[PDB]
């Protein structure tokens, strides 16, 4: 049932369809290509996640996150599990349909690149969700839980 990405555990609570594999082909030249498959959702899904003392669920439609609900310690840095969620759904680029600015050799490399790149700069997550003027929302743009800021990550709230 359960899957793991790095230290984050995932359990699908419900979903329209089983997860699908996309076999993405990158062309290096007319007669040389690299195929790097990735998994994603077709239609709707609601998925539980857990990483040590952080947990919650997200809802998505295809490759768009619709909401995330979280329980975590005050001031917890949520970058790591949030990138694990992003990987699990193929929610942000680069790393799925887009390369990191050079041709990838295969999946192992492409996964390592994803976590290096987006850990150094996670702006793709902020762009995916959007930023909100509603300062009552819990997630700061640096992805720290309940940190004050002049904007907050859209559609990320505390668990009921």
């Amino acid at each position: 049932h359960t899957m793991k990405i790095r230290s984050t555990k995932f359990s699908i609570l419900n979903s329209d369809h089983p997860r699908i594999e996309v076999k993405k082909v990158f062309s290096l030249s007319p007669d040389v290509q690299v195929t790097i498959p990735y998994r994603r959702f077709k239609g709707k899904a609601k998925v539980y996640f857990q990483n040590d003392q952080i947990q919650g669920y997200f809802s998505c439609t295809d490759r768009q996150i619709d909401e995330i609900k979280i329980s975590a310690p005050k001031n917890a840095p949520l970058l790591e599990p949030l990138l694990d969620i992003c990987y699990y759904g193929s929610f942000i680029e680069p790393g799925f349909e887009q390369t990191f600015g050079f041709y990838p050799a295969g999946k192992r490399e492409f996964v390592d690149s994803f976590f290096m790149h987006h850990s150094k700069d996670h702006k793709a997550f902020l762009i995916h969700m959007g930023l909100d003027k509603d300062l009552s929302l819990p997630l700061s743009p640096e992805l720290n839980w309940k940190e004050p800021a002049l904007s907050k990550v859209c559609r990320v709230t505390e668990l009921d």
